[PDB]
């Protein structure tokens, strides 16, 4: 019988000399016990959804600020650092960005001259998006995910870049423009990150390594790498995680762990247990060991790691459940955090609080 999260020692306090402790939040989770857990264990937050491009500009010139503002207000009120997630991504990004002046998808265009025009139009839209959003949240955001997931899992081109709508339309230019615009409007002091998953493993790691070396050499402003750390119990290895973080630190970049979850399953996450109560104790203990080693590593690397954020708060809310449902016929429960669905501490908590 584990105690409630607000009854144990604060994680932020335990790691205050090492790094921020962060959580991804939705507006509705800012009160209640989620609220209470946040104020007690965390000194940083990020918007799980309320700040992605489609959440902020769903039609051109129509900005929808309420959710994001609610999160800001809460960070402000509770003296918490705030990551911005995210200025550019190829999902939860609104359709209108990528349509030509006659409403057709720019990617379908076959004329090399109109494509060039479409590239100028898209980059202009991006610049206008970035400038507006940054200008509003400039004074509260302490770290910016300028771009998210622009590096490919494979290698479809020279630079190892995701051939998303952004790249198909503009090559690598949106990346340069994203950072340069974000620097421009946020000021020299703002911390700009390139955020991604599987940063721990090659080829992707090397591509990002190469890419940030390139961009830096050309004076494109980029302060750090965001390691999503959607990880599993036995993968990636501790040595892979360290090597990625220490490589990027070698370049003078900051590292943050930005969306950490420790799934009870592999990839794809099958077989999942159908409910939390069905999850055998065995799995909470393998997770607990994984967390112990993971936070041993983080603390060891704390010279080069400023923030560790979980992609959620307690196991009642986690996108991993969508994945579990997806790969197990609509019924499936994961449990990635150190607090359970009822805000009680899990074996993993004790392993990282000490
Ligand atoms: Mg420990
Ligand atoms: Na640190």
């Amino acid at each position: 019988v584990q105690p409630a999260a607000w009854q144990v020692a604060s994680l932020a306090d335990r790691y205050e000399e090492s790094f921020d402790i962060g959580a991804a939040v939705e507006p509705h989770q800012l009160n209640g016990r989620q609220g209470k857990v946040l104020k007690h264990h965390y000194n940083s937050i990020v918007a799980e959804n309320a700040m992605k491009p489609i959440s902020l500009q769903p039609e051109e010139g129509v900005f929808t600020w309420d959710g994001a503002d609610a999160i800001v207000e809460f960070a402000r009120k509770n003296n918490m650092n705030l990551r911005f997630h995210t200025l550019v991504w190829h999902n939860q990004v609104p359709d209108w960005f990528f349509l030509d002046e006659e409403g057709n998808p720019m990617v379908e265009e076959t004329n090399e001259a109109k494509r060039q025009a479409n590239k100028e139009l898209l980059l202009e839209r991006l610049e206008t998006h970035i400038k507006t959003v940054v200008e509003r949240y400039k004074d509260d955001v302490t770290a910016w995910d300028v771009v998210n997931e622009v590096v490919d899992d494979g290698t479809p081109n020279e630079r190892g870049l995701r051939e998303s709508v952004w790249y198909q339309i503009t090559g690598d230019e949106y990346i340069r423009v994203a950072f340069e615009t974000a620097r421009k409007y946020a000021g020299e002091d703002a911390k700009l990150f390139i955020n991604d998953y599987n940063t721990e493993v090659t080829p992707k790691r090397d591509h990002l390594y190469n890419l940030v070396q390139d961009l830096l050499a050309d004076g494109v402003p980029i302060d750090g790498v965001g390691h999503q750390a959607h990880i599993q119990i036995d993968w990636p290895t501790i040595d892979e995680i360290r090597t990625s973080m220490e490589m990027f630190a070698g370049l003078g970049l900051d590292n943050q762990v930005t969306e950490l979850d420790v799934s009870l399953y592999g990839w794809p996450p099958r077989p999942a247990f159908p409910t939390y109560d069905a999850i055998p104790q065995e799995r909470f203990q393998a997770q607990a060991d994984r967390y112990n080693q993971l936070f041993e590593l983080y603390e060891e690397l704390d010279a080069d790691l400023s923030s560790v954020t979980f992609w959620g708060i307690a196991d009642n809310h986690t996108w991993l459940d969508d994945r579990a449902r997806e790969y197990n016929d609509g019924v499936g429960k994961d449990a990635p955090f150190v607090f359970d669905p009822n805000y009680r501490v899990k074996p993993a908590f004790w392993r990282i609080i000490d």
